C-alpha cells in the first residue's frame, strides 16, 4: 500500500502548537510525503515561501532516517487556482518552458518527483491536461537516462462527477501517472445552507443526499473510466469543518447561517485541524451518520463533520476492500501532529490508523 501525505508550507506560520515544520514528520509513518505548493514563475517551477529551501531541505533530510521514503513536490493549489494553471498548459511554448523546468528543480531540492495540483481545468482545458500530463512524464522518461532513478509524477484529483467529467480524460492521464490521489472529502460546504459531511463514505438514505457525493460513489466513477486500482489513492481528512448553526437543530438537514467560527490555531472559518477537534469535543455532543459512517459534533451554535479514528480505519479497510493502490491524507500538520491534544499522547492519531489497517492482512 501506498500511504500519500501531505505537508503544508504555511503550516509553519500557526501559532504556538501549530506551527509545524517539516521535522515534525515521522520518518516512517507515510510512503510519499508530498510538499504543498510550488509556484510556477517565468513558466518555470518556483519556490512559493521565502524559506521552501530551507524547508524542502529539512523535508528532504527525514530519508537519512528512512532511506526508502519518496518526496514529491506540488505545482498549483488553490492561492495558484485555474487561470494561471490553463495559460501554461494551452500553449506549446510555455508547456514545454514549465516542463524543461522540472527535473533540474526537483533533482536541486532533492525531490523524487513531481505532483500536479491544478484546481481545477475548466471543459476548455481536459486536452491541455492530457497533453501536459503525457508530455511531462515523458520528460521524466528522457531524464531518467542520466542514471538516477526516474522521478515520479502523480496528480489531485477531486472526487466530484461534475468536476472529473468537466476537467479530466481519465483513462488517458490514469497511464501516465504512477498514482491519482482522488479528493474524496470536498462533498459539502457552507454553500449548501445546511449541515452535512464532506467525506461520507457512502449515501445518506435519510436525506435525498445527491447519489454522487460520497467517496464510494467517486472510487466507483474513476474506476470505471479506466483509472486501474493499482493506480488510485483515496483521499481522507484528518481536517473537519466547521458551521455555524441557524436554530436549535442539529440533525440531517439542520439549517446553517454560515462556517463555524475560526479555530485557535489555524485561524479560518469553515475549518478545524484534528487537534483542534480533540479540543472541541471536550462538553461536545457526538453523533455518527449511520449510514454514511462518519461522525460529527455539535456545542452551543457549531456543528463540525469529520474524521477520526475509527473512520479512518474504516475508508482504510474499504480501500483495501477494493485493491486500490493506497491512501492519501490531506493534511500531516492538520493531524494531532504534536500528540498532545487528543488524550492519547500519540503523535499522528488518524494517520496512524490508517498506516496501521493498510500494514494489516
Ligand atoms: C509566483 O509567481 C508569480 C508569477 O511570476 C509571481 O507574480 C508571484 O509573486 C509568485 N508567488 C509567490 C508567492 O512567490
Amino acid at each position: 500500500y501506498k500511504l500519500i501525505c501531505y505537508y503544508t508550507s504555511w503550516s509553519q506560520y500557526r501559532e504556538g502548537d501549530g506551527s509545524c515544520f517539516p521535522d515534525a514528520i515521522d520518518p516512517f509513518l507515510c510512503t510519499h510525503v508530498i510538499y504543498s505548493f510550488a509556484n510556477i514563475s517565468n513558466n518555470e517551477i518556483d519556490t512559493w515561501e521565502w524559506n521552501d529551501v530551507t524547508l524542502y531541505d529539512t523535508l528532504n533530510t527525514l530519508k537519512n532516517r528512512n532511506p526508502k521514503l519518496k518526496t514529491l513536490l506540488s505545482v498549483g493549489g488553490w492561492n495558484f487556482g485555474s487561470q494561471r494553471f490553463s495559460k501554461i498548459a494551452s500553449k506549446t511554448q510555455s508547456r514545454r518552458t514549465f516542463i524543461k523546468s522540472v527535473p533540474p528543480f526537483l533533482r536541486t531540492h532533492g525531490f523524487d518527483g513531481l505532483d500536479l495540483a491544478w484546481l481545477y481545468p475548466g471543459w476548455r482545458d481536459k486536452r491541455h491536461l492530457t497533453t501536459l500530463v503525457k508530455e511531462m512524464k515523458a520528460e521524466f522518461v528522457r531524464e531518467a537516462q542520466a542514471g538516477t532513478e526516474q522521478l515520479l509524477l502523480s496528480a489531485a484529483v477531486p472526487a466530484g462527477k461534475i468536476a472529473i467529467d468537466r476537467g479530466y480524460d481519465i483513462a488517458q492521464i490514469s497511464r501516465h501517472l504512477d498514482f491519482i490521489s482522488l479528493l474524496t472529502y470536498d462533498f459539502h460546504g457552507a454553500w449548501r445552507q445546511t449541515v452535512g459531511h464532506h467525506s461520507p463514505l457512502f449515501r445518506g438514505q435519510e436525506d435525498a443526499s445527491s447519489r454522487f457525493s460520497n467517496a464510494d460513489y467517486a472510487v466507483s466513477y474513476m474506476l470505471r473510466l479506466g483509472a486501474p486500482a493499482n493506480k488510485l489513492v483515496m483521499g481522507i481528512p484528518t481536517f473537519g469543518k466547521s458551521y455555524t448553526l441557524a436554530s436549535s437543530k442539529t440533525d440531517v438537514g439542520a439549517p446553517i447561517s454560515g462556517p463555524g467560527i475560526p479555530g485557535q490555531f489555524t485561524k479560518e472559518k469553515g475549518i478545524l485541524a484534528y487537534y483542534e477537534i480533540c479540543d472541541f469535543l471536550h462538553g461536545a455532543t457526538t453523533h455518527r451518520f449511520r449510514d454514511q459512517q462518519v461522525p460529527y459534533a455539535t456545542k452551543g451554535n457549531q456543528w463540525v463533520a469529520y474524521d477520526d479514528q475509527e473512520s479512518v480505519k474504516n475508508k482504510a479497510r474499504y480501500l483495501k476492500n477494493r485493491q486500490l493502490a493506497g491512501a492519501m491524507v490531506w493534511a500531516l500538520d492538520l493531524d494531532d501532529f504534536r500528540g498532545t491534544f487528543c488524550g492519547q499522547n500519540l503523535a499522528f492519531p488518524l494517520t496512524n490508523a490508517i498506516k496501521d489497517v493498510l500494514a494489516g492482512v
